[PDB]
């Protein structure tokens, strides 16, 4: 029985708090009754499991189970079978739900509603976030609740509960839709470019953290890992949620044989160790390193290893630079180890092999400064612009890069573009790169996923399926599309309303952010200096209407004086 097994393992308060967010991820328009409803029928059915290891279909797959309980409440994928039936279900994931915007309610009423019934004020979090985020990591989900239950907790017995909650609860959002993000990337990763991509990223990655660790050590380390991260993407939550503990619990056990930052994190509760770990700083770099070139490039036997095992071979190539490079990013570091690769490929197939594959680190020279002066620049100009304006800047460029993408999708995209000058820029020169280019790598796949919904560039097209790593380069490569046809203005779209200043102040920008890519889309030849010059505008558009006696109509006059001018420019 693989549901009784399971279950002892994870125990009833995490098992069923796993079988919702599957639920919720997999059907994501069901409301929270048919979800309640479903688990508790499943959970029971559990427990005269764990009894009966032989009752009813205790030897069922998972799958199955899940499958057929969610299909007595959708209808092509519940007339498939097993497999197909399943995987049905993952292709029909929705990374953009139509789901309404979630506001929350009164200080007071969250303090009541979370007192009186405790057990169903978490449930419905959990809810709300796993059909939002279709692919969030599931076990750090369950680590956010308890964050979540402690900030309630806490702050509805205190003094000025709106000061302590509204703040706790903010961090959390904004940290939920990073993790969100990131875990976005790691099952794009797997399931559009394989497991021979995660595992690449895994081991530079990981080898940076643990510079200490033996490269048959953290080989180990990343099998597992790719394992765990294979099963949620998946859908396997329930093992997902197993094997990540078993793995946790391992790293702790052999500290010494991986990492000296470890302590802090082997002394806490499990949801808390995990996340703990995962995070940790990367451990200070051995002291006595030998030169890569020696085993690498001036070695004679290289095209032999490569022969005998070029995984392994490539494997420890990345494993030894990656852990005396933590100033690199991951994709600088992969981009690295596969011009090596396509070097040794040419090369051991000349003459004299050595002497054709001796320059290779010349190669490497190019590839590390492009990044470096990429990020110098751009935050030069962040600390300049401030993040709003570098942000109208990044519309205005990828709007001419990509054209056909929807004006929403643009607006998000750019918006998160801005933020890595405000989260990385502010680091020294040595912790730079791995901050903005990993950030980069997530945010594009970000633009990449919501466009795959519905195609309409072919450049975008191309730039995210091409290369992996190389996505960036690409995008950055890209200037203005020169085939593209201009739009034809819409009243409706350049019609600004009074409903505009019960909007928050962010909720505004936004506004004028959405119609600065409308204006750019049918003047997409149009000129920096032009666009800032009509923006302003746009500011003094709002400032009037706003305020100014009982106008909803100031809208349709104060806009036409608009419209007038903007078509002017
Ligand atoms: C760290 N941060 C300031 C950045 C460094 C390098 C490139 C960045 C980019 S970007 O999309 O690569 N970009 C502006 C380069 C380009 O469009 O060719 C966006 C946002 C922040 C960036």
């Amino acid at each position: 029985s693989e549901v009784a097994h399971r279950f002892k393992d994870l125990g009833e308060e995490n098992f069923k708090a796993l079988v919702l967010i599957a639920f919720a991820q997999y059907l994501q328009q069901c409301p929270f009754e048919d979800h309640v409803k479903l688990v508790n029928e499943v959970t029971e059915f559990a427990k005269t499991c764990v009894a009966d290891e032989s009752a009813e279909n205790c030897d069922k797959s998972l799958h199955t189970l899940f499958g057929d309980k969610l299909c007595t409440v959708a209808a092509d994928c519940c007339a498939k079978q097993e497999p197909e039936r399943n995987e049905c279900f993952l292709q029909h994931k929705d990374d953009n739900p139509n789901l309404p915007r979630l506001v929350r309610p009164e200080v007071d009423v969250m303090c009541t509603a979370f007192h009186d019934n405790e057990e169903t004020f978490l449930k419905k979090y959990l809810y709300e976030i796993a059909r939002r985020h279709p692919y969030f990591y599931a076990p750090e989900l369950l680590f956010f609740a308890k964050r979540y239950k402690a900030a309630f907790t806490e702050c509805c017995q205190a003094a000025d509960k709106a000061a302590c909650l509204l703040p706790k609860l903010d961090e959390l959002r904004d940290e939920g839709k990073a993790s969100s993000a990131k875990q976005r990337l790691k099952c794009a990763s797997l399931q559009k470019f394989g497991e021979r991509a995660f595992k690449a990223w895994a081991v530079a990655r990981l080898s940076q953290r643990f510079p200490k660790a033996e490269f048959a050590e953290v080989s180990k380390l990343v099998t597992d890992l790719t394992k765990v991260h294979t099963e949620c993407c998946h859908g396997d939550l329930l093992e997902c949620a197993d094997d990540r503990a078993d793995l946790a619990k391992y790293i702790c056990e052999n500290q010494d044989s991986i990492s000296s930052k470890l302590k802090e994190c082997c002394e806490k509760p499990l949801l808390e160790k995990s996340h703990c770990i995962a995070e940790v700083e990367n451990d200070e770099m051995p002291a006595d390193l030998p030169s890569l070139a020696a085993d690498f490039v001036e070695s004679k036997d290289v095209c032999k290893n490569y022969a005998e095992a070029k995984d392994v071979f490539l494997g420890m190539f990345l494993y030894e630079y990656a852990r005396r490079h933590p100033d690199y990013s991951v994709v600088l570091l992969l981009r690295l180890a596969k011009t090596y690769e396509t070097t040794l490929e040419k090369c051991c197939a000349a003459a004299d092999p050595h002497e054709c594959y001796a320059k290779v680190f010349d190669e490497f020279k190019p590839l590390v400064e492009e990044p470096q002066n990429l990020i110098k620049q751009n935050c030069e100009l962040f600390e300049q612009l401030g993040e709003y304006k570098f942000q109208n800047a990044l519309l205005v460029r990828y709007t001419k890069k990509v054209p056909q993408v929807s004006t929403p999708t643009l607006v998000e995209v750019s918006r998160n573009l801005g933020k890595v000058g405000s989260k990385c820029c502010k680091h020294p020169e040595a912790k730079r790169m791995p901050c903005a280019e990993d950030y980069l790598s997530v945010v594009l796949n970000q633009l990449c996923v919501l466009h795959e919904k519905t195609p309409v560039s072919d450049r975008v097209t191309k730039c995210c399926t091409e290369s992996l790593v190389n996505r960036r380069p690409c995008f950055s490569a890209l200037e203005v599309d020169e085939t593209y046809v201009p739009k034809e203005f819409n009243a409706e779209t350049f019609t600004f309303h009074a409903d505009i200043c019960t909007l928050s102040e962010k909720e505004r920008q936004i506004k004028k952010q959405t119609a600065l890519v409308e204006l750019v889309k049918h003047k997409p030849k149009a000129t920096k200096e032009q666009l800032k010059a009509v923006m302003d505008d746009f500011a003094a558009f709002v400032e009037k209407c706003c305020k100014a006696d009982d106008k909803e109509t100031c809208f349709a006059e104060e806009g036409k004086k608009l419209v007038a001018a903007s078509q002017a420019a």
